[PDB]
């Protein structure tokens, strides 16, 4: 419930290390970069803030690492999967927001 409300805090929600302006990992920084470059406006949460949320989100999404991107409450991938998704569909981020 805690996690559902968090992953749905914004239509696009990025779970990352650090914040978008002060990232604390290279993959966090690159995935921020990709969202900005597509003019995507997004919420975020710094999973460094709380081990419980950090570990439980991995259980939640069934994905072992961060960052983790959610769109409309659905898990979309980490960096490498978002990049592959964009290779397939340059308009991936658009398409994933559609209802």
């Amino acid at each position: 419930a805690r996690l559902t409300k968090l992953v749905n805090a914004a239509p696009v929600m990025l779970f990352m290390k650090g914040s978008p302006s002060e990232p604390k990992c290279g993959f966090s920084r690159q995935l921020v970069g990709i969202l900005r470059e597509h003019q995507v406006r997004f919420g975020f949460f710094d999973i460094l803030r709380d081990e419980s949320v950090r570990q439980n989100l991995k259980k939640f999404s069934e994905w072992p690492t961060f960052p983790q991107l959610y769109i409309n409450g659905e898990f979309q991938g980490g960096l490498d999967i978002i990049k592959e998704s964009l290779e397939e569909d340059p308009d991936f981020l658009q398409h994933a927001l559609q209802s």
